[PDB]
C-alpha cells in the first residue's frame, strides 16, 4: 500500500524525533568503525545499516512495500547483536529502540 509506506514513513519520523534520542542516537547515521576503532566492524558486518540510510531510501521511493522497509529496520539492530557483547551500552539502546519499532509497525493498517 502506498498506506502502509505512510506508516512506515510515521514510525521513521517516529524513530528519529526528540522522544527517542537518548537511545536512538547512535543509529542515526553509519557506524563509523575507523573513527570508533572497530577495525573488525566490516569483516564480522556484511550489510551496514543505519537510520539515515533508511530515510534516503524512503525519500528515494526506494522501497516498494512495508516488509521491505521493515528488514532495513531489523537489519540495523540484527548488525549491532552480532557485533558487539551483549552487555554493551549499545545493544541496551537498541532493544529500546526495537520495542518501539515492533509495537508500531505491528499497528499497520491492512
Amino acid at each position: 500500500l502506498s498506506e502502509q509506506l505512510k506508516h512506515c514513513n510515521g514510525i521513521l519520523k517516529e524513530l528519529l524525533s526528540k522522544k527517542h534520542a537518548a537511545y536512538a542516537w547512535p543509529f542515526y547515521k553509519p557506524v563509523d568503525a575507523s573513527a570508533l576503532g572497530l577495525h573488525d566492524y566490516h569483516d564480522i558486518i556484511k550489510h551496514p545499516m543505519d537510520l539515515s540510510t533508511v530515510k534516503r531510501k524512503m525519500e528515494n521511493r526506494d522501497y516498494r512495500d512495508a516488509q521491505e522497509f521493515a528488514a532495513d529496520v531489523r537489519l540495523m539492530f540484527s548488525n549491532c547483536y552480532k557485533y558487539n557483547p551483549p552487555d554493551h551500552d549499545v545493544v541496551a539502546m537498541a532493544r529500546k529502540l526495537q520495542d518501539v519499532f515492533e509495537f508500531r509497525y505491528a499497528k499497520m493498517p491492512d
